[PDB]
């Protein structure tokens, strides 16, 4: 069968387990791999696009860069890992301007630096389109696995909910983002939270949304459990731009590259957790919670896939 | 200025101090990169490159696979980094067959599995020509770094020297492989040589060969000293594919591929050093000396890069 008719996510089911290894602090599938080395977890991502596939209107090479490595330090960070360093594989066509290169990869390092990672170096090769693709590395004490029990609640971390997805369709629709300053920062520069680390050994599991929370959501279904969303953030500009809330609770359900963490929380450490969150300056928000079953639900009513 | 105009040489050297660690255990620009992390020099590396310029004739995906994690890991094992896993980006026409993109991951997770190590998954994107970058990282208790002082003893690790430039060679000239086994072996299945680690702690430094022997030699002298070339191994299939000692030294030092590494042995510990190498199965060649002053020369004469 060939790749089209396959479709992306079976593809990657069927590559998931290839080589994994079978004593990992994370199983297969999950936002990030990685092998238990000298007590630690040492965990490796590699994200890869097309430049013409990132680059929303107003964002040129650096935001690109930046974007990258965001990316990538986000599934690290979702799995309860400190990134300490990025490498970049770049394809460039021939006639390229070099001012080009150099944004990316210092649009790249800027991301790299507000986490206190580095760039390890990488490598360049000629290709037909610009591609990259940003690998990373991260050490965790605690490896978070996408995992639930009956009984935990659901929260999401972060504030890109709703606006990652505003930007992506005001660019498809062709409309300006003048007086939407924090969705346009959503999109050019999303900032992946060292935060998350404050909850590092209090979580059950957790999964990182980049394509979209209604689609995390079933992904944490499938691993056997049902979903119960009771509240989700609506942020006043995310509104403001939708024009109502049903139209706001789409572009937060099915926007995309939100690239922040859904967290499954015990009931037993919620209360501490929202300390701790609280404490640290981490954005959370009490979204639901995990039952017995199947399905996933938004107030009663069955959430689409 | 054009990338086309600008030269591969000149934008790594722009791009490589770019976000890199000033504490770090190795320098900017070297096999790898990485980062002391609780005692231990954590490298990370990632090597790219489009099928059709690595695919020889009678190399299917299985075999592309399997070389680009035998670059990444060696690489990193010049460095005397142990490599323990590696992650895959690949870049894939929405028509390939799903068998060819089966054969390049168990073909990468074959040639880590040679070295004890494994593939932590990765990420696949539409493109319009097949194009793979290998993440890997390593844990190394010696970082080496490209080093060499005056004095210095220079040695040519392993046994691909000559033979991956003679199967370029054959693909280009339409010439058939029968008959000169280890040649095709060194272009199909480059084994990554873990027994180089047998060396940890005893050598100045090293550079890994991808890209060619004169290549690499050049960018030993960049360091800051002279490359004087004694005498180089010409493997007796070498020499018969190639017909004459000088279209074999050719091959030799103008082939690519090899991935061997070229180490520089201080005088005072280099009895010791081949002793540790034949007791672990290293093949070990010595080729010359490191000399105050600059340029590469060969047996006296200047040796083209």
């Amino acid at each position: 069968m060939r790749l089209k008719d396959l479709g992306e996510r079976a593809l990657l089911a069927r590559l998931a387990p290839l080589g994994y290894p079978p004593e990992a602090p994370l199983p297969p599938g999950d936002d990030a791999g990685g092998v238990w080395a000298e007590g630690r977890a040492w965990l490796l991502k590699t994200d890869g696009f097309l430049y013409r596939e990132v680059a929303l209107k107003g964002m040129g090479p650096f935001e690109v860069g930046f974007r990258g490595v965001a990316a990538t330090a986000s599934d690290l960070l979702a799995k309860m890992g400190r990134p300490l360093g990025f490498t970049l594989g770049l394809f460039l066509p021939e006639d390229l301007e070099e001012g080009f290169v150099l944004e990316l990869v210092r649009g790249a390092a800027e991301a790299a630096k507000r986490l206190g990672a580095f760039l390890l170096g990488g490598d360049t090769n000629r290709g037909v389109e610009v591609a990259l693709t940003v690998s990373g590395y991260a050490l965790a004490e605690a490896p978070l696995p996408r995992k639930a029990l009956p009984g935990d609640l659901l929260y999401l971390a972060g504030d890109r909910w709703g606006r990652t997805g505003a930007a992506i369709r005001a660019h498809y629709e062709g409309r300006s983002l003048e007086g939407f300053p924090k969705i346009r920062e959503a999109a050019f520069y999303p900032l992946p939270r060292l935060e998350l680390l404050a909850l590092s050994g209090l979580l059950r599991g957790s999964l990182d949304s980049s394509d979209g929370l209604a689609e995390t959501l079933w992904q944490l279904a499938d691993l056997g459990v049902g979903v119960e969303v009771e509240a989700l953030p609506l942020y006043p500009d995310v509104l403001a731009f939708a024009g109502s809330e049903e139209a706001a609770l789409e572009l937060v359900l099915y926007g995309g590259e939100e690239f922040e963490a859904v967290l499954v929380v015990p009931q037993e450490g919620a209360a501490a957790v929202e300390a701790r969150a609280k404490a640290k300056g981490l954005p959370l928000f009490r979204a639901g919670r995990v039952v017995a079953g199947e399905g996933v639900y938004l107030r009663g009513a069955p959430l689409p896939r």
